């Protein structure tokens, strides 16, 4: 699915992430439409034989396992495959362990360069929550 905007983040809300470890609604929204403008079927080549995946481009050196990333580490517990789906279920259980594993949402560069700081609130401007 390419999802819009308020739809996302209505689908975000419902899956929990709306102030998920104190990130508000507006920085998901923001981080998926610069990581995958929003098509939970992105897939982007990236460095040491890696790629990312899907709704929010999480990576196959740590995260989820796609069978050709070498010294991979899967501590998503999830094939890469299964990230590309139009249910985020699995995305959102995945970038919650991210998250939570001591450098918040720094771990997605595309948000550290182009969400955060900004008025991340205007992402769910006008959006039925």
């Amino acid at each position: 699915k390419v999802f819009g905007r308020c739809e996302l983040a209505a689908a975000m809300k419902r899956h929990g992430l709306d102030n998920y470890r104190g990130y508000s609604l507006g920085n998901w929204v923001c981080a998926a439409k610069f990581e995958s403008n929003f098509n939970t079927q992105a897939t982007n080549r990236n460095t040491a034989g890696s790629t990312d995946y899907g709704i929010l481009q999480i990576n196959s050196r740590w995260w989820c396992n796609d069978g050709r990333t070498p010294g991979s580490r899967n501590l998503c517990n999830i094939p890469c495959s299964a990230l590309l789906s139009s249910d985020i279920t699995a995305s959102v259980n995945c970038a919650k362990k991210i998250v939570s594993d001591g450098n918040g949402m720094n771990a997605w560069v595309a948000w550290r360069n182009r969400c955060k700081g900004t008025d991340v609130q205007a992402w769910i401007r006008g959006c039925r929550l």
